[PDB]
């Protein structure tokens, strides 16, 4: 036992790894330097990954997020900010993917993944792929084509994990 030690990930490419896991359980076990949040521009951590991370910090992430946004104003779609990882990680990189359910520009998903290249190693979810309504296969593709640093993707759903791995390791 040490820190940033990932286990049970499938190596997709030289720098992209994928596991069927809860990003919160992975954060707790690994204590990564950086865990990524699938955030909105307001850092209102209502559901999905954001709700699960915030709940595991006993709401400390939401209190910090409320203070940050009241001070700085909202993020841009495709942007990020580095805040505390609380009890889960050294840092949390809050990254805003486009909300395609509200017609936001899918091109901003590439801008969102570009934020990952500022960090050597990240534990991350598939951006925009849940509540934000992007195709998860497309989100994995943009991740693989954009991110050059080491990214460990945690995919909660068993069936989604199997679909992502089979489509990737065919195409
Ligand atoms: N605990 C978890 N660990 C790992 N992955 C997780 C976990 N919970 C959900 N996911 C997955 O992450 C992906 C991203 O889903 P969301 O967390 O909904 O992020 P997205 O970028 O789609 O939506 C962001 C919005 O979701 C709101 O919660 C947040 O405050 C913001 O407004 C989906 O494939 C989502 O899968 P699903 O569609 O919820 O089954
Ligand atoms: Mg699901």
């Amino acid at each position: 036992h040490m820190v940033n030690s990932f286990s049970g990930y499938l190596k997709l490419t030289d720098n992209v790894y994928i596991k069927n896991a809860d990003i919160v359980e992975e954060a707790k076990k690994v204590k990564p330097t950086v865990v990524v949040n699938a955030a909105n521009v307001y850092l209102k951590h209502g559901g999905g990954v954001a709700g699960a991370l915030n709940k595991a910090t006993n709401n400390a992430m939401q209190v910090e997020s409320d203070d940050y946004i009241a001070t700085n104003g909202p993020l841009k779609v495709g942007g990020s900010c580095v805040l505390s990882g609380h009890n889960l990680a050294k840092h949390c990189l809050h990254v805003v993917g486009p909300n395609v359910n509200k017609g936001e520009d899918i091109q901003l998903l590439k801008s969102a993944y570009e934020n990952f290249n500022q960090h050597e190693v990240l534990l991350a979810p598939l951006l925009s792929a849940g509540i934000f309504g992007a195709d998860p296969i497309h989100s994995l593709r943009v991740c693989v084509d954009t991110v050059r640093t080491n990214v460990y993707l945690a995919v909660f759903d068993k069936n989604l994990y199997d679909k992502l791995v089979s489509s990737f390791l065919e195409m």
